[PDB]
Parts: structure tokens; sequence; C-alpha cells
């Protein structure tokens, strides 16, 4: 083993599935099992549970430069923003999306999941 | 909305998008990871080699790709320019699932074996 891998101080994951960090050195998951997204700031040993509502099975997750939260709640056909500091959720304006699952984030805010039903990657 | 012209995915997992805006994407039931530059009409399967169901995919700033290649239990980087495969130094990791790269360049995956996350400085 390197002394450079280290497991960080998680609680309970149950199929992780996507992982966030973002530049504050935070890593976010996406803790499919247990619908919800978990973060952990660096050097923290206790995870925060973030305030994301109503998930099923959330596979992805990203971060903006702003901080705002996106996750693939797969199981809702759905994809949410947690706005930064308020903590709003925001359903986004996909049209006919199925099963989104991966997400990513560009400089600008563009989101890109992939989709399962139909093996696409879509912009919005 | 748009859907962006990749062809040919098969259960595409995790996908990654970098500083000039070219998406790539870990295609799982291909065995391959794909790129397509923004507004282009052509996709490139990157010179990954032996993936076995790849589930995650990150690209840093400078053009690095970062793969878990989960069922061969080990996380793989193309070197920009060079086009060479390495193997990142992962000890007994099993099931690299998702995966994501920080500002200076620390790899942090997800592992299914265990229900960890893993850091690599």
């Amino acid at each position: 083993m390197s002394n450079n891998q280290t497991v960080l101080p998680f609680d309970g994951l149950n199929y992780p599935e996507g992982l966030a960090v973002d530049t504050q050195g935070a890593v976010y998951v996406a803790d499919r099992g247990n619908n919800r997204v978990v973060k952990l700031a660096a050097g923290s040993k206790t995870q925060t549970v973030l305030p994301f509502t109503g998930l099923n099975d959330p596979d992805g997750v990203a971060v903006d430069n702003s901080g705002n939260v996106y996750v693939t709640d797969t199981d809702n056909n759905r994809v949410v923003k947690l706005e930064a500091e308020s903590n709003n959720q925001v359903v986004l304006p996909f049209t006919d999306i199925t099963a989104p699952w991966g997400i990513a984030v560009d400089e600008a805010g563009t989101v890109y999941v992939t989709e399962h039903n139909t093996n696409q990657v879509v912009k919005l």
C-alpha cells in the first residue's frame, strides 16, 4: 500500500455510485442504496447528508463552480439541483428523459447526463 | 436540450466534460471510452487498452483521462499527448466504480466491494 492511498471516513454507504469533488476538497457521493447524497468536507470525520428530498436511486452527482449540487435521481426520472446556501431544490427542465444516470457539469454550468433507456448523452 | 451525436453507445455510465467542452463517456457495454469535441460530427475511441466494464471517467485540466476499469479491479490513466495508458498505483481495490479528480490531480473513487471512497494523492 502507498501512504498516498487512504479510505475517506464516510459512514454506512450502500452501493455508492458517482462522486464529485469541489475546489474546497469536499467529496460528494451519490449513495444509491440509501437514497441520499452525502458530503465529506476535507479533513472531516463526520459526513453530511445534503438536503435533497424524495430521491429514488441517485446514481450521479456533480458540483458547479458556484457550489450548486446536481444529482441524477434515476428512478424518479429527473435531475435535481440543490442551490447553494438557500438549499432550494430545483428540478431541471429536461424533457422526456428516463433513467438519467451519469452526470457532469461544465464551466458554464451546462449539465450533461447519460441515459440508460436509449443509450444517449443529453445536454441541457 | 440536445442529444449529443455519439454513435453506438451501449449502457453508458459515467461521463466527463473538459475545459474545452469535449465530452467523454464510459461506454461500459462496449468496453471503451468515447470522446466527442463540442459541435463535432466525429467521435473518438480513446486508446485505453483491455477495458472490462469501465464505469467512470474523469479528465484533468491538462487533458489526462482517468477511467475506473471496474471488472479488472484497476484505475487507468491515458497520458495526454503521449497517449500511453498507465495503471494508477492503487493497492487492493476491487470493483472501482465512480471517479472524480480534483484540481490538484488527486483521484477519488467509489468501490463496490466494500462500499468505500478511496483517495489517491
